[PDB]
């Protein structure tokens, strides 16, 4: 399926590790969408080649580093993914 509001995934920025995150609700670029990033609590805009779905993906990307706000943001996406923060 497409991405929908909800969806969990790991997202992907130039020169940050797969971070948790998710799709939020609302307009976006064309082909992209609204990410929250747990733990540092930012959005942004990105298509799915950067959006990795939790399940399949935690194993590899789902591991503890010093990048700020990164493993409170395992906290959430594991504990209240859909809080809203």
């Amino acid at each position: 399926h497409a991405f929908k509001p909800g969806d969990l995934v790991f997202a992907k920025m130039k020169g940050y590790p797969h971070w948790p995150a998710r799709i939020d609700d609302i307009k976006p670029p064309p082909n992209k969408y609204p990410i929250f990033f747990f733990g540092t609590h930012e959005t942004a805009f990105l298509g799915p080649k950067d959006l990795f779905p939790y399940d399949k993906s935690k194993d590899k990307y789902g591991k503890p580093n010093k990048r700020k706000g990164f493993n409170e943001g395992l906290w959430e996406i594991q504990n209240n993914p859909h809080a809203s923060y």
